[PDB]
DNA sequence: CGCGTACGTGCGTTTAAGCGGTGCTAGAGCTGTCTACGACCAATTGAGCGGCCTCGGCACCGGGATTCTCCAGGGCGGCCGCGTATAGGGTCGAT
């Protein structure tokens, strides 16, 4: 502190998923079961 | 690589799919009789196939007509450039 001339420099210190996502998740959970997917009435 | 958008994703609203329970009868399926139609055999006959020939419909082509295919050149505008002129500055002479 009594530095006067040239001081010491030193010393100082919702959740929304991406587009693509739950699609692949889906395909996955279609590719691996065998249920019909389209309903049974209105087809009929 | 950049722009623009269409479809993925989430949520609240809304529709009907699914379950299943119940009743009815139409139509599949079984059965029993009776026969009209098809297989099978024999004898006769011409319709269909191999062969043989002749002939013209089309393969081949040279000339002529046409129907596209490509480009090539002339014009017109722009940009650069060589030459001449004109103004400005510097130097020399005179008062």
């Amino acid at each position: 502190t009594m530095q006067t001339a040239r001081k010491s420099t030193g010393g100082k210190a919702p959740h929304r998923y991406r587009p693509g996502t739950v699609a692949l998740r889906e395909i996955r959970r279609y590719q691996k079961s065998t249920e019909l997917l389209i309903r049974k009435l209105p087809f009929q």
